[PDB]
DNA sequence: TTTTTTTTTTTTTTTTTTTTTTTTTTTTTTTTTTTTTTTTTTTTTTTTT
């Protein structure tokens, strides 16, 4: 309801947010600016601000297509530990319009939708649960593994349509469920162990794999060196960019900027699917659906709206790449088995 | 011994019927009693030779 009052910002405003718009490095000023307690994690912030940007909102409707979801759907999978609850409730506790979920605390039907009865009227009413709550934000589902496939399937609709669809005793309808999907989970066995491969250690079904734009591997490396540093900023923390301007900048791109497409930035798309596709390809390794070029074209315009750019480019292409193989470390990985330490 | 579908099964109610309980409610005649008449049976002041 506020970005979309025409007078949110003052012209003084809009003026500093497109001086920070023009400086090189505003990405990853406002990556940083995310969840400032949490220790170089930089890549999974630079997805959580993608999210938060998002993709363009597309009107597919005379194309016979449907509706295209412009959320991005981010999933951290990582050995415990690793701060991943940490950055689900920072999102939680920023977002308007979101939602926490862990586990086995939720059901299907107290994530869609149920009827009760208002005890003011006597009346069934029909009440909406955690994924139609978060209808324009983001649910931040905890613990997504530890968590039954039951539940886990209400998630497929929500995650490719944006659409709930209810056809209960009596009640038939279509919720809307445009959420963002940030989700945490722990590998199988609950520790990444370096013996089996990516998909034998996240252990969640292949198609639903495919509807997190980003899978960021949280992984453990034995390394001294970061044991040190991670150790200096909690104890650090036990004795002792603004707000404000993430914020309007947030809402001035949501407000303006609707990213198009070019001609380079969409013969940039076409070589990275096919090249991903070749690369995921290999033995167990997440592979790439046709899902995952439009993946990439939501990141890709997410970032280019960071940039208040209007206009997709190749950089953006590249930094959509760029984060899409950081996540899933497919530099560690090797197309046969899984990934060892950076 | 980790994962997974039938099975209830306790909890929300809702229906829903059958049964017991609840709620509502002045008018109209009649009759005794008192206070009057009214015909009749005395009875108490009137007068005569
Ligand atoms: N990189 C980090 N930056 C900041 N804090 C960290 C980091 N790693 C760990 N921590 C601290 O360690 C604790 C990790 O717990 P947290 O719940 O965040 O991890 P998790 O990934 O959810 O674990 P699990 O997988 O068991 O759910 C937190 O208190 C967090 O503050
Ligand atoms: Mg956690």
């Amino acid at each position: 309801d506020e970005e979309a009052e025409q007078k949110l910002f003052s012209e003084k405003r809009v003026e500093l947010l497109k001086e920070l718009s023009r400086k090189p490095d505003i990405y990853e000023r406002l990556a940083s600016a995310l969840a400032p307690s949490i220790y170089e994690h930089e890549d999974i912030k630079k997805g959580i601000l993608l999210q938060l940007f998002g993709g363009t909102r597309k009107d597919f409707s005379h194309t016979g297509r449907g509706k295209f979801r412009a959320e991005i759907n981010i999933l951290l999978c990582g050995d415990p530990g690793t701060s991943k609850s940490q950055l689900l409730q920072y999102v939680y506790n920023l977002v308007p319009r979101g939602q926490y979920t862990s586990g086995k605390g939720s059901s299907a039907v107290g994530l869609t939708a149920y009827v009760m009865k208002d005890p003011e009227t006597r009346q069934l009413v029909l009440q909406t649960g955690a994924l139609v709550l978060s209808d324009n934000g983001i649910c931040c589902i905890d613990e997504f593994d530890k968590m039954n496939e039951s539940t886990r399937s209400v998630l497929h609709e929500v995650m490719e349509q944006q659409t709930l669809s209810i056809a209960k005793a009596g009640i038939i309808c279509q919720l809307n469920a445009r959420t963002s999907v940030l989700a945490a989970a722990n590998p199988i066995e609950s520790q990444w162990n370096p013996k089996k491969t990516t998909i034998e250690n996240i252990q969640l079904p292949h198609t639903l794999l495919s509807r997190f734009d980003l899978i960021f591997l949280l992984l453990d490396p034995q390394d001294e060196a970061y044991d040190r540093r991670l150790a200096h900023h909690l104890v650090a923390l036990y004795y002792q960019l603004d707000m404000a301007v993430l914020k309007d900048y947030i809402a001035y791109a949501h407000s303006t900027i609707m990213p198009r497409l070019s001609e380079e930035a969409s013969q940039a798309l076409i070589e990275a699917y096919v090249d991903m596709r070749k690369i995921g390809s290999s033995r167990g390794m997440v592979s790439a659906y046709p899902r995952q070029l439009e993946s990439l074209i939501r990141l890709a315009e997410a970032h280019a709206k960071v940039r208040l750019s209007n206009k997709v480019e190749a950089i953006d292409v590249e930094e959509a790449k760029r984060l899409h193989r950081e996540a899933l470390k497919q530099s560690a990985t090797d197309p046969r088995t899984g990934i060892v330490d950076i």
